[PDB]
């Protein structure tokens, strides 16, 4: 039975109050110097790099006072350039709870040709501190929660190496899913897995560009949606967003009506729903080399990890 909780889990509304507590509480500063900048370089998969932000992104879970337990799922796969070992980073609170809401990126960036390296400032290493900056605005909050709870996911090769296919393409989700929907949970159930416990997966990509556009994918995240869509307007309404105009809405309710392959395409094929924070148009600067930190728009991220935070305490009743 508690499988179906997510389907008809309400979120707790926050009042005018808590959102302006919630705005106030989150820096944007703050997070472009201490999670952003570190991972703006080369980390393909085993580069110094990737190691490099691997261990960033648990340094800066670790120091927080919620009880984040973190588990790196490592492995081999072949790869067009050989066999190359790849690792999600998993970061959950409460592991033995049920459910869990998961907030996703992929922490990887695309492997170009060796001046100007790609550090794909969009995809996703603003996806990867906007995740560690809301851990870090919440952390008193999520402090609360020592049948449902967070985690993050960290995606590792979710960028193809030579040509996007089904077999060059998402390794770490890929991985991650079929390993997952393996897995008892709680620890000893019959039938119930570790997917069963996923309320509803947010993957955030390609976030970071001016302007973005998120359409409407899933009509069994639908109402969700809506919700992001509503905090956008009530922060409007209430002064907590820079440079923000309600014709240039981020979320708008249409569809895309095409299917944008992503690390939640693993999931979502086994009946996980999945909120695709993905912008339709992808940025300009899409897998080109101008796709770095100065073509960010620093103000559009603020107002994201605004709507973020609140779309994920009022999910979590907190
Ligand atoms: C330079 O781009 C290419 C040229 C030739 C062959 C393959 C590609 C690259 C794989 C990408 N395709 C995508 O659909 C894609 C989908 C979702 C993504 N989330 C972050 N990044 C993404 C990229
Ligand atoms: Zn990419």
């Amino acid at each position: 039975a508690w499988p179906e909780e997510k389907n008809y889990h309400q979120p707790a509304i926050l009042n005018s109050s808590a959102l302006r507590q919630i705005a106030e509480g989150t820096s944007i500063s703050e997070m472009w110097q201490n999670d952003l900048q570190p991972l703006l370089i080369e980390r393909y998969p085993g580069s110094p790099g990737s190691y490099a932000a691997r261990q960033h992104i648990m340094q800066r879970i670790q120091r927080l006072q919620a009880d984040w337990v973190l588990e790196i799922d490592t492995f081999l796969s072949q790869t067009p350039e050989g066999e190359r070992s790849f690792s999600n980073i998993i970061s959950t609170l409460n592991p033995t709870a049920k459910r869990h809401l998961v907030l996703a990126c992929h922490y990887d960036s695309k492997y170009f040709s060796h001046n100007r390296v790609f550090v794909g400032a969009t995809d996703s290493a603003v996806p990867c501190a906007m995740m560690l900056e809301l851990a870090r605005a919440l952390d008193k909050k999520l402090l609360s929660l020592k049948d449902l709870s967070l985690q993050l996911i960290f995606f590792d090769g979710e960028e193809a190496f030579l040509h996007w296919s089904p077999q060059d393409s998402l390794y770490g989700s890929r991985h991650l899913a079929a390993k997952m929907a393996s897995t008892p949970h709680p620890p000893g159930a019959r039938g119930t897995s570790q997917l069963h416990g996923m309320d509803l997966l947010v993957l955030l990509d390609l976030i970071g560009a001016p302007n973005p556009t998120f359409p409407n994918f899933f009509p069994n995240s639908a109402r969700w949606f809506e919700r992001l869509q509503a905090i956008e307007h009530e922060l409007h309404e209430l002064g907590l967003l820079k440079d923000h105009s309600l014709e240039g809405r981020y979320f708008q309710n249409y569809s895309y009506g095409g299917v944008i392959q992503d690390d939640h395409i693993p999931f979502l094929r086994r009946g996980v729903p999945v909120l695709h924070l993905i912008p339709s148009p992808f940025p300009e600067v899409w897998h080109t080399m101008d796709d770095n930190e100065e073509n960010l728009d620093e103000s559009t991220i603020d107002n994201l990890n605004k709507i973020l935070q609140v779309f994920v305490l009022e999910y979590l009743h907190l």
